[PDB]
DNA sequence: ATGTC
């Protein structure tokens, strides 16, 4: 009755567009300690310093600052923060780009990787290393609209897939986007860097608030 | 409904 994992499983990394010139100049996400040449932080200060010295109890180790982040949905809580104005940050969510991959490419890649079944900094969150382990993840709570309560319906919905240090733009099949103005905007960006994969841009507003 | 805790 309980809703399985699709295959292959779907991970999103949400980033504002202004940031797409420099993954596509580095060729890849990278961690928030490997430096990466961010142009808008649409992030929590009070809860990224939680994720930077947060252990990750799973080889390779370090602490969630050394992963590129993601999670199991779109339409993330997070997400909902910037829909809201409450972050620092004030552009809102349309100009914040989804970027679609999945665990199995992850794997099938050779990149080091932990995923945890819930909100990455809090002390209780299980860190696993195998793929058939994604059987311990609350998929009806990762798949919520609403996600405000019941308390572990919130923190599972936000269940992270955590690559080391750096994501190669390579393995990115999809961007979804808010509006055709947006989609736009990143073909021209895209079309700059006639080397790197052009991955399919989509609207899907149903990611968004 | 939901302002990542
Ligand atoms: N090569 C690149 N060039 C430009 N920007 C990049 C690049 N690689 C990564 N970025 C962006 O650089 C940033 C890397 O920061 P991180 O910590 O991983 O992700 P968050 O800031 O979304 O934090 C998630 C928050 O969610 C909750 C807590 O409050 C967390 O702090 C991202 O915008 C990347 O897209």
């Amino acid at each position: 009755m309980k809703r399985t994992y699709p295959e292959p499983t779907p991970i999103y990394h949400i980033t504002h567009i202004d940031n797409l010139k420099g993954i596509l100049r580095m060729g890849k996400l990278l961690a928030h300690n490997q430096s990466p040449p961010k142009q808008r932080s649409i992030a929590y200060a009070h809860i990224q310093e939680r994720r930077n010295r947060a252990k990750v109890p799973q080889p390779p180790g370090g602490v969630l600052h050394d992963y590129v982040p993601f999670y199991f949905c779109p339409r993330s809580p997070m997400l909902y923060a910037i829909y809201s104005g409450a972050t620092e940050y004030q552009g809102g969510q349309e100009p914040i780009l989804h970027l679609v991959s999945s665990a199995q490419a992850v794997h099938k890649a050779g990149l080091p990787f932990v995923f945890t079944d819930r909100h990455g900094v809090l002390s209780h969150a299980r860190f696993f290393r195998q793929l058939e382990e994604l059987a311990q993840l609350d998929w009806e709570a990762i798949q919520a609209s609403y996600w405000a309560d019941p308390p572990e319906l919130r923190e599972k919905k936000q269940a992270a897939f955590l690559v080391y240090k750096a994501f190669p733009w390579a393995l990115i099949e999809e961007i979804a986007v808010y509006s055709q103005r947006v989609g736009e905007e990143v073909l021209k960006i895209l079309k700059q860097f006639p080397e790197a994969r052009r991955p399919r841009v989509c609207i899907r507003k149903d990611w968004y608030y």
